């Protein structure tokens, strides 16, 4: 359930607000990935624009 | 951490692969949130021009 990071162990699991919960889940299913984690990768793959521009 | 939806009931947690919990934390250690939810807000709304190309 835990994972290495650079800054220290850090947990698998995210809590998600009802809010951002609704609209991923929103987004998983229009992505059509079976697996959470799935769309969330998709995600920061996405961003790679915003993200470079810190 | 139930949460309801026009399809039925889904969890709130959601459990990351290994790999994409690295990418994870270091987005959200760059952007500076102490809560992995508000990383993720930001994530759909800087990934908008993507979402919005899905048919």
């Amino acid at each position: 359930s835990k994972v290495y990071t650079a800054k220290g162990i850090r947990d698998r699991r995210v809590r998600l607000s009802v809010s951002t919960a609704i609209q991923f889940y929103d987004l998983q299913d229009r992505l059509g990935y079976d697996q959470p984690s799935k769309a969330i990768e998709w995600l920061i793959k996405a961003a790679a624009a915003a993200i470079d521009k810190l």
